[PDB]
């Protein structure tokens, strides 16, 4: 419809990926300079690293008579910050750097980091200076916001600087008292200050629009750059084929799944937790559990690796001790729910093997749905994938135990609207990455 532009108004500044490089699309022409030490990929996705060649320098109009300044402006932005260092803790907590600054004649604006927080300043003429910050916090079991892509929108009238996280606002600064903010400086994308070697940040779809978007408009724009026909990870990377990942519940977040011993069937157990005594953190471990791998069902051919998209037929395997074992489902079941049975790679006629990755959510998500049905082409659904907790009554037994389950109560569940986001059907998928150690 080129109705889609609307998130295009008002934008003065969009870098984007073209021609392994970056280069200013808004219109306006930009300068763009990018040294070799950043990371830049298709999917717009660029990486700044401790080296001091890992920078970008973008140069605006000059101001020749008069001094470029703005009054209402607005700066759009993912970001992805890996977890700190357990043995670097003080450092993460105490050192801020700069990512991001954009300075003339020491007024301007900057984004910098300070472990777990982020925070923007403003900078005025008389040297003035009001800063707004989103932290989040480093003491929970499972964040949704360590190591993993946020959405981030800045927006700046003359009285408030508000952040937005994901398209919902977080924290807003009365700058009433701050004068008037040059505008026109170069904008130099670079980490600095006292930072670990090792330290690197990920950025994607920058943007700076000059007048104060609105929540409605972020929300849109969170939505379109949210929006793909591939799946993604718990990081909220693409999601692939051949890749070791270990499984996430966004219903039962605190569990993973075990082959339960002497059953061919996966119990659910409670995640272990930061083991050392730093009072500045907690998290459950994430790379516990089963290490799954989805295979590609239909068409396989030389199947190295690749990206999993919505309505793929797939093949859930995971390994067991070397071996790649499978999940399946039995082909009856009379329960509401039922245990879904982990076993080696065969063609038994008595159970399924077939599962189509879904995504019912409406909303922009990392989680997906496994989803059996009789065959590729039958509307038979047998039943989705998820976790249940089933009643052992032994002899003397007497208790209530989570199996990894396929429930056919779920597949009216994910009717409901608003899609419910508490399932147990909600999976993620983690891979072993540099941002996360544990």
């Amino acid at each position: 419809n080129k109705y889609n532009s609307e998130i295009l108004n008002n934008i003065i500044l969009n870098l984007r990926y073209k021609d392994n490089n970056l280069i200013d699309l808004s219109g306006y022409g930009a300068k763009v300079e990018v040294y070799d030490g950043v990371e830049l990929n298709d999917k717009n996705q660029f990486k700044l690293t401790s080296s001091a060649n890992s920078k970008i320098r973008v140069t605006q109009n000059q101001n020749i008579i008069f001094n470029s300044v703005f009054l209402d402006f607005s700066v759009s932005f993912w970001i992805r910050i890996p977890k700190y260092k357990n043995d670097g803790i003080q450092n993460y907590i105490h050192n801020e750097y700069t990512i991001i600054n954009c300075m003339k004649n020491n007024s301007g604006w900057k984004i910098s980091i300070r472990g777990n927080r982020i925070i923007w300043t403003l900078i005025d003429i008389n040297g003035k200076t009001k800063s707004v910050f989103f932290e989040y916090n480093i003491r929970e079991d499972i964040s949704e916001y360590i190591n993993r892509w946020f959405f981030v929108t800045i927006t700046n009238n003359l009285n408030n600087a508000k952040i937005y996280i994901n398209g919902k606002l977080e924290s807003n600064t009365d700058i009433k008292d701050i004068r008037e903010v040059i505008a026109n400086g170069e904008i130099i994308f670079k980490l600095d200050g006292d930072i670990d070697r090792t330290q690197f940040i990920w950025m994607k779809y920058f943007s700076i629009f000059n007048t104060e978007l609105s929540q409605s408009n972020i929300e849109e724009r969170y939505k379109i750059q949210s929006y793909s026909e591939y799946l993604k990870d718990f990081w909220g990377n693409p999601l692939m084929y051949n890749k070791e990942y270990y499984m996430f519940n966004a219903g039962n977040k605190n569990s993973y799944i075990k082959l339960k011993k002497d059953s061919p069937v996966g119990e659910i157990l409670t995640r272990s937790k930061y083991n050392q005594n730093s009072k500045y953190i907690n998290y459950r471990d994430l790379y516990i559990g089963e290490k799954f791998i989805i295979r590609r069902k239909s068409n396989s051919q030389s199947i190295n690796d690749d990206i999993v998209r919505k309505e793929d037929y797939i093949y859930l395997d995971f390994f067991n001790l070397n071996q790649e074992w499978r999940v399946y489902t039995y082909k009856y079941f009379k329960k509401e729910e039922e245990k879904l049975f982990l076993a080696p790679i065969s063609d038994s006629d008595e159970f399924y093997n077939t599962i189509q990755i879904k995504e019912y959510d409406e909303q922009p998500t990392y989680s997906c749905q496994l989803l059996f049905k009789k065959d590729e082409e039958s509307t038979d659904e047998i039943g989705l994938i998820g976790i249940h907790r089933f009643y052992e009554s032994g002899i003397v037994f007497e208790e209530y135990k989570d199996y990894f389950c396929i429930s056919k109560w779920y597949l009216k569940e994910v009717k409901r609207k608003p899609y419910n986001l508490k399932l147990g059907c909600n999976w993620q998928f983690i891979p072993k990455d540099e941002g996360w150690t544990e």
